[PDB]
C-alpha cells in the first residue's frame, strides 16, 4: 500500500506551463531594447539562472540585434547585470502564476478520503513559497506539509527534502511513498530517494504550451509533442509517466 | 557499493554485554514485590530508555504481577517514577560502562583510511550521550557523527535518526549503508530504512555474559548460546551474521 504522495508546485499543481519564469527573462531582455521569443527563452530551462543568461547570450539572432543597438556584442557585465535584476521581478509578478492547474483539487480530495498523505517539495526560496503558498490557499490549495531547499542542506537532486517529508507525516519505508513532478529534476529527486516516481505532460514546462494552444492544436502536432516530453521523462529515472493528473490513481493501483 | 557504516553504541561498540542498565532495571522492579528475569529485562533493549521501561509493564508476565501486589494495571505514574529512580542510579555509575568493546578501535581505523563515513544511533538520552561518549574519546572512540532519540520524532523502530545521519554525512541511495547492532530492535531499526542490517554476538546484550565467563565457558555451552543469538536476529530482519566485529570488513566487500 502506498501510504503518501509527494508533490511538486509550479508546472504540477500550480501555474500551467509553468511560465512564470519565462516572463521574467522575457521582460530582462524586452526593457533592453531586444525582443525575445518564447521559443528564444525556454530553450535554457534547465540550466541554473546564471548560465540560462549567458545562453541567451550565445544564440545568434539574440546577439544580431543587440549589437545592431549598442554596437558592440555582450558583455561579462551585461550578464552579471541582468541576473541581478532577476528576483525582484519574480516577486512582483509571483502572485499572478499561483492558480491551482485545472482539476488538481478534485484528486487531492480524493487521495485524503481515503487516508492518504500529502506532502511537497519545490525549487523556489521560502521566501518565495511565502506568496505562492498564500495565494494558491486563497484559490483553494493547501499540502499536509512543505519544505523548501532552505530546510535541509541543498536541494534537488538530493533527496534530503523528501526524507524530511517522511519523518513529518511519519511514513517511514520509502517505496511506501509515490513522487509526482514535471521536470527532468523532478525525476531524479524521486530515484536518488528510493521513492516511486511519475511525470506528467500537460502543461507542464517541458511541454511549454498554454491551456489554449494545447486544445485548439492539429490532434497530429500535439500526438508527437508530447511523445517527446514522456521519453525524456523516462530516459530519467521515471517509472511511470502521465498525460494529466487524473490518471494518477491508475499508477497506485498498479503498483499494487 | 557502501560508502557508510552506522554503529549503536553499548554491546556493539562500548560496554560488553551493557549491563550499565540490567541491574538498575531489576531493582526498581524488585524493590516492588515484582521480580523481573536478566531474559526479561533484557528483551526491551535499544529503545528509549522511557519508552524501554515502559514495555516492561506491558508484558503479560509481568502485568499479572502488578495486578497480583496491586489492582491497578500500572499506568503512568507507576511508570514515571521508577524512571525518575532510575535515572539516579544510572546517572551515578554511567562512566563505567564507557570503555570500547576489545579491538574495535582497531577496525574503525581501517575503515577510514579506507575512505568510509562513520555515524552512530542509540537509546540513551542525548543528556547520558553526553557523558558516555566524553569518556568514550578519552580511551579510544569519537565517530564521524552522533544522532539521538531527542534528535527527531522518535527512536528505534522508527528510521527518522538514520535519516538523519545520511542527510549529514552525505550518502544518498539509501542501500550504500551499513547498519550494525546487538539487540532485535536494532534490526528492525536498520530494515525500517533500508539499508544493510547486520546484528554482533559476542559482547552483546541478547548473549548478556562477560568478557572473562566467555573465556572459561565450556565449549557445548558456547557454541550453542550463540545460535541462540543468531537465530533471533535473523527471524527479525538480518542480513548477515557476525561473532565479533573482525569480520565486517569482508560482509562489505560480500554486498559489493
Ligand atoms: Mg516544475
Ligand atoms: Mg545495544
Amino acid at each position: 500500500k502506498i501510504e503518501a504522495v509527494i508533490f511538486d508546485w509550479a508546472g504540477t499543481t500550480v501555474d500551467y506551463g509553468c511560465f512564470a519564469p519565462l516572463e521574467v527573462f522575457m521582460e530582462i531582455f524586452h526593457k533592453r531594447g531586444v525582443a525575445i521569443t518564447a521559443e528564444e527563452a525556454r530553450k535554457p530551462m534547465g540550466l541554473l539562472k546564471i548560465d540560462h543568461v549567458r545562453a541567451l547570450t550565445e544564440m545568434p539572432r539574440i546577439a544580431s540585434e543587440w549589437n545592431r543597438v549598442f554596437r558592440q556584442l555582450p558583455t561579462e557585465a551585461d550578464i552579471q547585470e541582468m541576473y541581478e535584476e532577476f528576483e525582484e521581478i519574480l516577486f512582483a509578478i509571483l502572485p499572478r502564476y499561483a492558480s491551482p492547474i485545472n482539476g488538481v483539487k478534485e484528486v487531492i480530495a480524493s487521495l485524503r478520503e481515503r487516508g492518504i498523505k500529502i506532502g511537497s517539495t519545490t525549487g523556489y526560496t521560502r521566501e518565495m513559497m511565502d506568496i505562492v503558498a498564500k495565494e494558491a490557499a486563497l484559490q483553494g490549495y493547501k499540502p499536509d506539509f512543505l519544505v523548501t531547499p532552505d530546510d535541509v542542506p541543498a536541494g534537488r537532486p538530493y533527496p534530503w527534502m523528501c526524507y524530511k517529508n517522511a519523518m513529518e507525516l511519519g511514513v517511514y519505508p520509502m517505496n511506501h511513498m509515490i513522487k509526482v513532478g514535471d521536470t527532468v529534476s523532478d525525476m531524479k529527486e524521486g530515484r536518488n530517494a528510493g521513492m516511486w516516481t511519475v511525470g506528467v505532460i500537460l502543461g507542464s514546462s517541458e511541454l511549454g504550451l498554454t491551456e489554449e494552444e494545447v486544445e485548439n492544436m492539429d490532434s497530429v502536432e500535439l500526438r508527437e509533442k508530447i511523445e517527446v516530453v514522456r521519453n525524456r521523462f523516462v530516459e530519467n529515472g521515471a517509472h511511470f509517466t502521465i498525460e494529466t493528473m487524473q490518471e494518477l490513481e491508475s499508477v497506485m493501483e498498479h503498483i499494487e
